[PDB]
DNA sequence: CGGCGTACG
DNA sequence: CGTA
DNA sequence: GCCG
């Protein structure tokens, strides 16, 4: 088992679901406390279990697995022995965890804002609605739409949204294309949002595109919330039988020269990309982002025509999106 | 011990 | 600060 | 919290 998540296939569904879920509770709680290092180790240990070919049934099967030391092994041991880990259950029922989860789930609220509100004594969404002076426009929208945004986006919803975006994109710039990215491209059947990547086959024609797209979607009455730009984090009005629901949609524009890097970056998973960028820098001495891959010795950028090119550049076996579910 | 992804709005 |  |  290699040490980086980008070195091994990780399927969406696997054989250690309960164990990985428990470790990811501890990772999430670490993040709520600002402990980024412990968050990473618990995320990585969870991801290792996702990549295994069969269930862990005995503690000895953790020997030699990367990112399993005393703490993560004890968590697994307790789950195997008793079906529950006391530390995990204590986190789950704690007021701190439940409120930080509730607050950081709001669009426009991160850990730092959630934590300040927690320390001020705030605990519920209605607590926030009662003091709207303390809210940004973005947070106001996130709170108004919170119930709809808490409902999973279905793969069956994605196709309708993509046609709508393609219509506006085609008027904004004929020939521009729309590619589904994010979790749905990795095979997920549900999501928290829909992520789209937009480009044009003629380098440079994509300049200034996203304002033109957003103006057209807004004119069609489809935009419940949005903020020159190349990323847009929106709330869309999605038709439903006899009504509609609010859905988060992310739009990103990239020039075609950067499209493989942007596709790779925006297809995720989040942990897969962090691990990939960590691997690139630490093992290969190359700097990776959603725009390119930089050699800081030669001061040159790698040209890539595909995701396959990028994996080859980095000396990694290619993983299709369905195996990037780290 | 230092390191832990990397951008844009 | 938020967001991907 | 774990790796190197
Ligand atoms: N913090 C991050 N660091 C690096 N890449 C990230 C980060 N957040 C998001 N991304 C990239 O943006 C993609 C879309 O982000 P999302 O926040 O939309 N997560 P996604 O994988 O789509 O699952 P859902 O919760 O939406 O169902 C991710 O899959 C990553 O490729
Ligand atoms: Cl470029
Ligand atoms: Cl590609
Ligand atoms: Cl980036
Ligand atoms: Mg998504
Ligand atoms: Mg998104
Ligand atoms: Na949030």
């Amino acid at each position: 088992m290699p040490a980086y998540a980008c070195q091994r296939p990780t399927p969406l569904t696997h054989h250690n679901t309960g164990l990985s879920e428990a470790l990811e509770i501890l990772a999430e709680a670490a993040g709520f406390e600002g402990s980024e290092g412990r968050l990473l180790t618990f995320c990585r240990a969870a991801s290792v279990l996702k990549a295994l070919p069969s269930p862990v049934t005995t503690l000895s099967q953790l020997q030699g697995l990367p990112h399993f030391g005393e703490h993560s092994s004890r968590v697994v041991q307790e789950l195997l022995e008793h079906g529950v880990c006391e530390e995990v259950e204590r986190v789950r029922r704690s007021e701190r965890y439940q409120t930080m989860k509730l607050f950081t789930q709001i669009f426009g609220v991160g850990v730092k804002t959630a934590d300040r509100w927690y320390r001020e004594g705030l605990r519920t969404l209605d607590d926030l609605r009662e003091q709207p002076q303390k809210l940004t426009q973005q947070q106001k929208a996130g709170l108004q739409h919170h119930q709809d945004l808490s409902t999973p986006v279905l793969r069956s919803d994605v196709d309708a949204l993509q046609q709508v975006v393609e219509e506006a994109v085609g008027q904004a710039l004929p020939g521009a294309t729309v590619t589904l990215t994010g979790g749905f491209r990795r095979g997920k059947l549900q999501g928290h949002d829909v992520d789209f990547l937009i480009t044009h086959p003629k380098e440079g024609q994509e300049a200034g595109l996203l304002p033109r797209v957003m103006c057209r979607l807004q004119d069609q009455g489809l935009i419940l919330y949005h903020q020159a730009f190349e990323r847009s984090f929106c709330i869309f009005r999605l038709p439903q039988p006899g009504s509609w629901k609010a859905v988060r949609v992310d739009l990103v524009v990239a020039p075609v020269s950067q499209f493989p890097f942007a596709l790779l970056g925006w297809t995720g998973s989040k942990l897969f990309q962090r691990e990939l960028r960590r691997f690139s820098r630490k093992e290969k001495g190359l700097w990776l982002n959603s725009h390119g891959l930089f050699d800081p010795e030669q001061k040159t950028f790698f040209q890539a025509a595909s995701e396959e090119d990028i994996f080859r550049h980095l000396g990694l076996e290619y993983l299709p999106p369905e195996q990037r579910n780290a």
